């Protein structure tokens, strides 16, 4: 975690850098980065929801490329796998029953909507994100679109979050 004024003082490269692990979207991010310097936090924070609201199923598509499976846990040390490894350290990887029910959910997923299920990992466990799983099966292609999309909004909020401090 950098501080607002480091943040607002980088490179165009190194703010663009300390962004990337959040989404894999570089138009978000150099949106971010050519607005700089923020008055706040507060301002950045805010910008970079209004810069994530116009987001369609052409960006849901492109982020999904860096978003593992929930109960594929990645081993690399580099951000993107520590984050995705961290947001899902709630999922009990040592439950046979649940792994097998995730691939098995996942698998069905994929064949409904055709794209990888996309939650929110962070905080959940494995029998909170089945049972989203299971809701999420349910939906239209509309409605799942609408909610992967939100679920992504988080994501990369959180990580946003935790990457820029006060
Ligand atoms: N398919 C996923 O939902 N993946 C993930 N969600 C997270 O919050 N972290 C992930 O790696």
């Amino acid at each position: 975690m950098i501080a607002l004024s480091q943040f607002n003082s980088l490179s165009k490269d190194e703010a663009a850098g300390l962004l990337a692990p959040c989404v894999a979207l570089p138009a978000w991010g150099e949106t971010l980065v050519s607005l700089r310097p923020f008055a706040s936090r507060h301002a950045l924070l805010q910008t970079a929801r209004e810069a994530m609201a116009n987001w369609g199923e052409d960006e849901l598509n492109a982020a999904l490329s860096a978003h593992p499976r929930i109960g594929e846990k990645p081993t690399g040390s580099q951000a993107h796998a520590a984050l995705s490894r961290q947001e899902q350290s709630s999922v009990d990887s040592e439950n046979e029953r649940l792994a097998q029910a995730l691939r098995e959910g996942n698998a069905r997923y994929e064949a409904r909507f055709g794209r990888v299920f996309l939650i929110r990992a962070k905080g959940r466990s494995g029998e909170e994100i089945l049972q989203a799983l299971t809701r999420r099966l349910q939906h239209t292609a509309d409605e799942e679109v609408a909610e992967a999309l939100a679920q992504l909004r988080e994501i990369t909020m959180l990580r946003l979050e935790g990457a820029i401090g006060e």
